C-alpha cells in the first residue's frame, strides 16, 4: 500500500531508485543516454503460497531435503545465516562422529556394555528415539536438525534389520521464503550444495556394504565397531573437503557476469571465448536475479576480485555453481514471463488524459482457515511436540475470517483506490502535485511479519532511504533484507514488460570502477506530468523502474495465487514437530470499551474466550500466525493512514483556498470508507459477540451504581456507531490481523478529520 | 432461609426472577399478554443424598466409570470445569499413550533389561501399585486419576496373566452434586461423552486379541511391545476424533428448540418439518431443564447461532445428543412429578383469609453420625492415603449429634416459622407490607459450604441482583453458579405443579430477536393482596414462577430425603483413597469462656480433646465435614440473623407508635427462640463437658489471686444461663456445625435486643 509520486522519486522514494542501489544518492541522477543491450529470458525465484509438511524418513538421509529445511531454518525465523548454520554442523560433526570416544558409549547404550562383547543372535531392536534422547545430553545443540542427521545416519548403516525397529514419525514446515536472491542469499546456495555432497557422502555405495561387511557371516562381536564407525564416519568426512570458499565462488562468477554484461570492457580481460561456450552461461547472462545480486554486491563490497585460476579452471570447474542453483535451492529457476504473473496493474485518468492515480498490485486470495493448536511436550530439554490442534475455536474464529476476506478482498482495494482521486470538472493535472503510484506488494510485507518486525519501519526507508546507524546487528540486517525484497520485485515486474532493455556504467563517484544500471524505453502519448524525461517522439528513455511501469497500460493478472493453510489435521496429530514456537502466538486477548453516559464513565474489559464463547480460558492454545493474511490488511492500513498523514501536511503547505477545500474533501471521503468497512466488521460471529458483552457489561454497572433508565442512551445514534467500530478494531486484533500499535494510530486517522456523518 | 415479600419481587428478591434470568432487569417487568402453549413432561435432574465409594478394577477401564468421576472431581470442588480437565487429559495422553520413549523406559523397569531381550519363560509377576509408583515420577500430573487409567490400561494388555500379578484396591467418593444443568454443564456433558468413547476405544476388541495374537505361540521378545503398545495405543487415539465441538453441539441443538418453543417463528429459517421428525426432539421439547438452560445461554451470549449443518446434519448427527445425555452424566433423565417430591409447601393466614406467610421446604433428614479419620500416607509425593476412621472421637460426636437434628429438624423449623407471623385480631394486611415468602432450600446452601463459600453472600447477590465485580474470576463464577441453583429449583417447583404454561418471546434489551419467556394461569379465591397480577375471573396469569407457587394450597412432600454418612469403615480400612483433603477439615479447636466476677475478669480456655474428655490431643486425624447438616442449620441462622437485620430499619421506618411496638414484639420474641435453642444443645455430652471444664479452671484460679468464696457467683441465674449458651456455641463450632464469624452474628443478634427475660 506504499504511495509514491512519480515526479520526484527522490524525495517520494529514495529507496525503489536504482540509483539508490547502485549507490547514487546524489542530485545527479543515472544517465538517460548510454550503451548496451541485453534481454532477460529467465530469472530465480522463490514460491509464494507454500505450507507443506515434510518427513525425515527411516533413514534414508536425504541429502537435498536437510539442504533445503537448512535454508527454511536460516529464512523462516533468523538463526544466523545459513552459511553460519553449516559451520556450526561442521564443528559438530567433527566433535561427534569423529570422535571415537562418543562411539564407544552409545554402543555401549544400545547394548549391552562397552567392555562386555557379546555376539548376541538374542539382542532386539532399539527405537530411533532412545538414541536421539541418549545424544541431546551427548552433544548438547541448540539446533536439533544435528541430531536427527546423524541419527538416520547409523540407523543406515544398521539395518540387517535386526536392531534398528524402523518405527518412527518426524516432521519438518516447509512455509513461505522471501521470493528474490540477495548476494548472500547465493553464498547461501553455494554453501548449502557443499552441504548436499556433504551428506551424500555419508550414505554411500560403500556404507551399504559396510552393512554387508558385517552381514558376514552372522552376528558378530560388538566392541569393535565404535572404533570402526567412527573411522568409518571420518573418511567420510575428510573425503568431502571444504574446497572452494563459497563466498569466493559467488564473488568471482557475478565478477565475470558484470564483464561481459558491461559496455566498458577493458582491454586487459574479457572472458574467454572457451568459457564464453561454457553450457548455459547464455542462460545465466540472461538471468535477473543473478543481475539485481551483482549491484548489491559492487555496493557493499566496492569491487570484485577474482582466483584467476580461470580463463581455465572455472569453466572447467566450476559449472557446479550451476547445480548448486539448480537442485538444492529454494530459488529454482523459471521463465520470466511467468515470474510476474500475479501482478496487476491499472490506471485512473483525466480527460485526455493521462494518469492521475496508478496502481499496481499483487492478486492474492485470503483465507481459508485459521488452526489453532496446543502444544504437547513428549520429553523435556527437547522442542519435540505434538501440536494438538483444537478445531472449534479454529472454525469459529474462519468463518469470522469469511466476511473479512470478501471486505477486504484486494479486488476491490483497486476499486476504491482509483476512483477516490477525482475532482470536481476535472481537469488534470500536473497540478494537485501530480500523478500518483500505489503498489501493494503483501508478498514483501508478509516477510516484516513473520520476522516480528513493523512493516512501516521498512516502507518509512523506502520513501527517505536512511536506515538508523544506532539499532543492532540482528535488526538493521533485517530491515536492510526487507528493504531490499521491494527493490527486486519491483524490478521483475518492470523487466518482465519491457524485457528488452540496455546495460550501462556508471562515472563512479571516486571514479572507482562503477556499478552496471538498467534503462528501459517506452512509446505512449504525448505530453507528460509525469517524473522528468523528455518524453521526445513519443517514446521515452528511463533509468528508474518505477518510470518504465508508469507508462504501462493496464494489466489483467494470469494468476490467482491464492494462499493456503498449513495442515496440522492429517499429519501433526501423528507425529513430531521442527522450530515453531517462533512462527505461532500465545492465545490471549484483553480489550475494554468505555464510554461517558450523562457525565459518567462505564468501562466494560472483555477477553478472548468471552469472545469466542467458552469456558473457562485455555491458555496452552496457541495460534499460528497468519502473516499472509495480515499482510493484506496492512496494505488498506497503510493506504488509509499514510495518505491521512500526507494530506494533513498537505493542508499546510497550500495557500490556495480552493486546494484546501479539495483536499479537506478526500480526507473525509476516504475516513468514512474506513469507517464502512470496520463498523461493518463489528457485525460478525465475533463482532455481535462482542458488542454483546460490552453492552451487558455497562448495564449491570449502571444497574448496581444507581439507574438503568440511562441505558436507553447506548442505543442512540452516535454510541452505536461509536460500540461497533471498536467491536471491529477488537475482532481484529485478536486475530493475527492487527497490531494494537497499528489499530492505535488506525483509530487516530479515524479521528483527525471528524469524520463521522450522522446523515439521518 | 430466605424470606422474601410477594408484593414487590424485584425489590425483595430480583435473582429469583425469570425476568432476571432472561435478562430483562428494567422497570418493565414480562408482559402478561402474549402466545403460545407447551407441556412440560420431564427434566434432568442429579441425585441428591448419595455418598458412594467406588473401587477401580484391574484393567478393565470402565470408560463410563472415569467420565463420571471427572465430573465429580470438577464438581464436588471446583477444578476448572469438566471441559478443561478433559483436554488436561488428552494432552497427558499423547504426552504418555503415543510416546514410545516411555513405553520403553518402563517396560525395561518390569521385566528384564532395556538392552537384553529374553522370551523369558521364566520371568514372574509385578504388581500395578509398582507401574503407577513409576508412572508418579515419568508423568508428573496434579490430577492422579491419569495414572490409573493409564495403568489399567497396560494391567489389560498385559495379561497372558504373566507380567501382572493384579492385585491391589482403589476407591473415589461420589458425592453430591450441583441439582440441575446449568448450561455450560451440558457443554460439559457432551464433552464427558468425548470421553466415553475415547475410552471405550483404548479397552477394545481388537486391544485384547492382542493379547491372543500375542498368545501365540508364548513368552515373546520383550524390546518389541515397548514401540508396539505405542503405536497401539496411538491408533485407538486417533480413532477416536474430537470431530464436532461439544459448545457447538449444545448451542445449536437448544437454538433450534427455541426455534421451535417460540410464537415468532420467521418465514426464512424454521425447523425442517424433517428434523421436526427426529426422534426425541418430543420429549426434548418437552424438557424443562434444557428450558432454563436456553435462558442461561441467551442471557449471556445474547445470540443463538447455528452450526448450519442442517437440515441434514442434526438428524443424523446429532441424536448423539441424547447419548451423551443418557449414559455419561450424573444429570440422568426423570419425570417431572418425581422430581419435586421433597418439596413441601404450608401458608399462614388471616381472618378472610389470604397467605400472610407461605413458606416452601425441602424435607430433610439429619445425622446418622460423624466421620472421624486420621490419614496414612504409604508413600511421599503422592495422595494415596489409607484413612483409618478412628471411633469413640465419631461416637462421642455421634451422641451429641442426635439431640441436634431433633432441635435443629427441619419439621420443627416450618411450625416455628409459621405459627409466629400471626398479629392481634387479625386483620391483614397489604399493610405491614404484604404476604411473606420464605424458601428453604439446603440442597442449594450445601453446595456453597462443600466449596467454602459463605452462603450469604449469594443470598445477598438474589435481593439485589447484582455481584460485586470486585471478586476473582473463580469466585464471581461460584456465586453466579450458585445463584443459577437457586432459581432453577424454584422454577422446577413451579412448574411441576401448574404445568399448562405459555412461552412468549420478549421485546428484547438489544434488542436481538429476544428471550422466551414463560407465563402460568391458576385457579384461587377473589380478592388479591398478592404481587400484582389482575386476577381478572377467579383464574391468573402471571410471568413469575414465584407468584406462581402462592397461589397453590398446601402440600405434603412424598419422600424423606435422608442425608447419608459416608461409609470410611467398611472400605478404606483396607483401601487407598480419592480428593479427600479439601473435603475433610484439620481437627483441632480452641475456645475460651470468660466471665467477670466482682470486678474481677476470669477465663477458662478449652481444647478440642478436653471437650471429647481424653488426653493428651491428637492433631493428626481430621474429621469429614458435615456439609449438609450445616446447610440445615443455616436454614435457621439466615432467618435469625436476617430478619432481626430487616426488623431494624423496620422500627426506624415506622413512624406508627402502635406499629413499632408490634416490631419490636417479633425481636425477642423469636430472639428468646434462638436463646432457647443454643442453651438447649449446651446441655448435652460435650456442652457439659464444656460448662464442667470452664467452671472448674475458673475456680482453681480464684484459690490463688485470691478467695474461693467468690465462685459462689457462677451459679447465679445470670451467670447459669451465660455459660451454657457458650458451651451450646462451643459445641457447634468443634462440629463442622457452625462459623466463627456466623457464630460471632448470632451473638452480635443475641446481643443487639437485650433478649434476656429473667423469669425466675
Amino acid at each position: 500500500g506504499f504511495n509514491l509520486k512519480v515526479k520526484d522519486l527522490n524525495g517520494s522514494a529514495r529507496g525503489l531508485t536504482q540509483a539508490f542501489a547502485i549507490g547514487e544518492l546524489k542530485n545527479q541522477l543515472s544517465v538517460g543516454a548510454l550503451q548496451l543491450p541485453l534481454q532477460f529470458t529467465r530469472t530465480f525465484s522463490a514460491s509464494m503460497t507454500s505450507e507443506l509438511l515434510w518427513e525425515v524418513g527411516k533413514g534414508n538421509i536425504d541429502p537435498v531435503m536437510y539442504a533445503r529445511l537448512f535454508f527454511q531454518y536460516a529464512q523462516a525465523g533468523g538463526a544466523l545465516s545459513v552459511d553460519e548454520l553449516v559451520n556450526q554442523f561442521t564443528e559438530y560433526h567433527q566433535s561427534t562422529a569423529c570422535n571415537p570416544e562418543i562411539w564407544r558409549k552409545l554402543t555401549a547404550y544400545i547394548t549391552g556394555s562397552s567392555n562386555r562383547a557379546i555376539k548376541a543372535d538374542a539382542v532386539g531392536k532399539v527405537p530411533p528415539t532412545a538414541i536421539l534422547e541418549q545424544l541431546r545430553t551427548l552433544a548438547p545443540s541448540e539446533h536439533e536438525l544435528f541430531h536427527h542427521i546423524t541419527t538416520d545416519f547409523v540407523c543406515h548403516v544398521l539395518s540387517p534389520l535386526g536392531f534398528i525397529l524402523p518405527d518412527a514419525a518426524y516432521v519438518y514446515r516447509v512455509g513461505r521464503t522471501a521470493t528474490y536472491p540477495n548476494f548472500y542469499a547465493l553464498v547461501d546456495c553455494v554453501r548449502a550444495s557443499d552441504l548436499r555432497r556433504m551428506l551424500t557422502a555419508l550414505s554411500s555405495v560403500d556404507s551399504k556394504m559396510l552393512q554387508a561387511t558385517f552381514k558376514a557371516k552372522g552376528a558378530l562381536a560388538p566392541a569393535l565397531i565404535s572404533q570402526h564407525l567412527a573411522n568409518a564416519a571420518t573418511t567420510a568426512f575428510e573425503r568431502s573437503r571444504g574446497n572452494f570458499d563459497a563466498n569466493a565462488v559467488v564473488s568471482s562468477v557475478l565478477t565475470i557476469l558484470g564483464r561481459l554484461w558491461s559496455p566498458s570492457t577493458p582491454k586487459e580481460l574479457d572472458p574467454s571465448a572457451r568459457l564464453r561456450n561454457t553450457n548455459g552461461i547464455d542462460q545465466l547472462r540472461s538471468n535477473l536475479a543473478l543481475f539485481i545480486a551483482y549491484q548489491d554486491m559492487v555496493k557493499q563490497r566496492g569491487r570484485a576480485e577474482v582466483i584467476f585460476s580461470d580463463e581455465e579452471l572455472s569453466s572447467t570447474i566450476i559449472p557446479w555453481f550451476i547445480e548448486a542453483m539448480s537442485e538444492v535451492s529454494p530459488f529454482k529457476l523459471r521463465p520470466i514471463n511467468e515470474t510476474t504473473s500475479y501482478i496487476g496493474q491499472t490506471s485512473a485518468i483525466d480527460h485526455m488524459g493521462q494518469p492521475s492515480h496508478v496502481v499496481v498490485y499483487e492478486d492474492w486470495q485470503f483465507a481459508k482457515e485459521i488452526t489453532a493448536f496446543t502444544p504437547v511436550k513428549l520429553a523435556n530439554n527437547s522442542n519435540q511436540r505434538f501440536l494438538d490442534v483444537e478445531p472449534g475455536i479454529s472454525d469459529r474464529m474462519s468463518a469470522t475470517l469469511a466476511p473479512i476476506g470478501n471486505t477486504f478482498a484486494v479486488s476491490a482495494f483497486v476499486k476504491n483506490r482509483t476512483a477516490v482521486y477525482e475532482a470536481v470538472s476535472q481537469r488534470g493535472t500536473v497540478n494537485s502535485n501530480g500523478a500518483e503510484m500505489t503498489l501493494g506488494f503483501p508478498s514483501v510485507v508478509e516477510r516484516d511479519y513473520a520476522l516480528d518486525r513493523d512493516p512501516m519501519v521498512a516502507i518509512a526507508a523506502l520513501r527517505t532511504g536512511i536506515v538508523d546507524e544506532s539499532l543492532e546487528a540482528r535488526a538493521s540486517n533485517d530491515l536492510k533484507r526487507s528493504m531490499f525484497n521491494y527493490y527486486a520485485a519491483v524490478m521483475h515486474y518492470a523487466v518482465a514488460h519491457n524485457p528488452e532493455v540496455v546495460v550501462s556504467e556508471h562515472q563512479g563517484v571516486a571514479a572507482e570502477q562503477g556499478s552496471l544500471y538498467l534503462v528501459w524505453n517506452v512509446r505512449t502519448e504525448l505530453r507528460i506530468p509525469v517524473g522528468y524525461n523528455a518524453i521526445e517522439g513519443g517514446s521515452i528513455r528511463t533509468p528508474e523502474p518505477l518510470e518504465a511501469i508508469a507508462y504501462n497500460k493496464p494489466i489483467q493478472p494470469s494468476e490467482v495465487l491464492q494462499a493456503k493453510v498449513l495442515d496440522l489435521a492429517n499429519h501433526t496429530t501423528s507425529i513430531h514437530i521442527w522450530p515453531w514456537h517462533e512462527a505461532s502466538t500465545e492465545f490471549a486477548y484483553e480489550d475494554a470499551y468505555s464510554v461517558t453516559i450523562r457525565n459518567k464513565r462505564y468501562t466494560a474489559e472483555v477477553k478472548e474466550f468471552e469472545l469466542l464463547g467458552l469456558g473457562q480460558r485455555r491458555e496452552r492454545v496457541r495460534i499460528l500466525k497468519p502473516t499472509v493474511a495480515h499482510a493484506i490488511i496492512q496494505m488498506w492500513y497503510s493506504w488509509f493512514v499514510e495518505d491521512d498523514r500526507t494530506l494533513a501536511a498537505a493542508r499546510r503547505t497550500s495557500r490556495d483556498d480552493a486546494e484546501k477545500l479539495a483536499i479537506d474533501g478526500r480526507r473525509m471521503q476516504n475516513a468514512v470508507t474506513l469507517l464502512r468497512k470496520i463498523e461493518m466488521i463489528g457485525t460478525t460471529g465475533i463482532g455481535a459477540s462482542a458488542v454483546h458483552l460490552a453492552q451487558s457489561r455497562i448495564v449491570d454497572q449502571m444497574a448496581g451504581r444507581g439507574l438503568i433508565d440511562d441505558s436507553s442512551d447506548l442505543h442512540v445514534g452516535i454510541n452505536r456507531h461509536r460500540i461497533r467500530i471498536w467491536a471491529g478494531l477488537a475482532v481484529l486484533q485478536m486475530m493475527g490481523l492487527l497490531s494494537r500499535s497499528e489499530a492505535e494510530a488506525l483509530t487516530k486517522v479515524l479521528g483527525d478529520s471528524n469524520a463521522l456523518g450522522m446523515v439521518v
